[PDB]
């Protein structure tokens, strides 16, 4: 699941996300901090609210859709939450 989600992130995100950060919006990490502060339910079900924008994605972020299926989506999410919580 989470070592899935390792090689989801690896071949989808580390063009932008290395190191759990943003390339392109530097304020808009994937640390802890970050993900609560900006994303919307994570203080709910914080791998649900990840599985979201992943799936819709918004501005520069592409959603995945498409291209990945639920259990990719659900794994690169538990991987993501996993990373943020331990400090990446
Ligand atoms: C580069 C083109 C990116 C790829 C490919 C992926 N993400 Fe992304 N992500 C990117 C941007 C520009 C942003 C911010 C967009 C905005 O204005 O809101 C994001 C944001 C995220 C977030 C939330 C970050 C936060 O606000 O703290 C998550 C949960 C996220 N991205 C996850 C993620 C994953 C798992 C990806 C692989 C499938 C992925 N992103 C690819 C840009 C890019």
């Amino acid at each position: 699941d989470v070592a899935a989600g390792a090689s989801v992130f690896s071949a989808n995100c580390a063009a932008c996300h290395m190191g759990g950060r943003n390339v392109i919006v530097a304020n808009k990490t994937l640390s802890k901090s970050d993900l609560a502060k900006y994303l919307k339910g994570f203080d709910d079900d914080a791998v649900a609210a990840v599985a979201y924008q992943v799936t819709n994605g918004k501005n520069a972020m592409p959603g995945f859709n498409g291209r990945l299926s639920p259990l990719q989506i659900e794994d690169v999410a538990a991987y993501v939450v996993d990373q943020a919580e331990k400090g990446w």
